[PDB]
């Protein structure tokens, strides 16, 4: 079976937890339990082929580390979320990126732009500024809600098919 290293970046409190725990638990986590690193797995089926995803969950709030770019060089692929009620966290997107492009040495890295809490009415970036975003940096655009479980297994799915785009 392959295997996909997936790892899922952006600032503290976009939802990175909760769309990994509503993934591989089918659970929504209500608390906001901050995150230093943490693993997972979970096996599934994606366009008729199987694979396992061992997806690493990051700190939002997380400042210089030799260990952070360590732990990110092993990443194959990378949704890099922000919260649509959010705005500095959108704006960070682009810090992120470029954090992923240092640590990979590339400037074609699998990724997948993912805005998150959609559930929520107070929506602060609107759908053409993140389509717009992601356009600009040639990779997909997802709209989820960790707690509706719109968008999650497709942000996961897509950022695969990415990866398998690439090789
Ligand atoms: N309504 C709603 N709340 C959400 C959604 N996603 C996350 N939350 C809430 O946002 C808070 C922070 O979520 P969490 O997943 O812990 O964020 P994080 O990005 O992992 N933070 P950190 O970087 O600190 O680990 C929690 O209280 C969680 O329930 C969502 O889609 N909708
Ligand atoms: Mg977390």
């Amino acid at each position: 079976m392959t295997e996909y290293k997936l790892v899922v970046v952006g600032a503290g409190g976009v939802g990175k937890s909760a769309l990994t725990i509503q993934l591989i638990q089918n659970h929504f986590v209500d608390e906001y339990d901050p995150t230093i690193e943490d693993s997972y797995r979970k096996q599934v089926v994606i366009d008729g082929e199987t694979c396992l995803l061992d997806i690493l969950d990051t700190a939002g709030h997380e400042e210089y580390s030799a260990m952070r770019d360590q732990y990110m060089r092993t990443g194959e692929g990378f949704l890099c979320v922000f919260a649509i009620n959010n705005t500095k966290s959108f704006e960070d997107i682009h810090h992120y990126r470029e954090q992923i492009k240092r640590v990979k040495d590339s400037e074609d890295v699998p990724m997948v732009l993912v805005g998150n809490k959609c559930d929520l009415p107070s929506r602060t970036v609107d759908t053409k500024q993140a389509q717009d975003l992601a356009r600009s940096y040639g990779i997909p655009f997802i709209e989820t809600s960790a707690k509706t479980r719109q968008g999650v297994d497709d942000a996961f799915y897509t950022l695969v098919r990415e990866i398998r785009k690439h090789k």
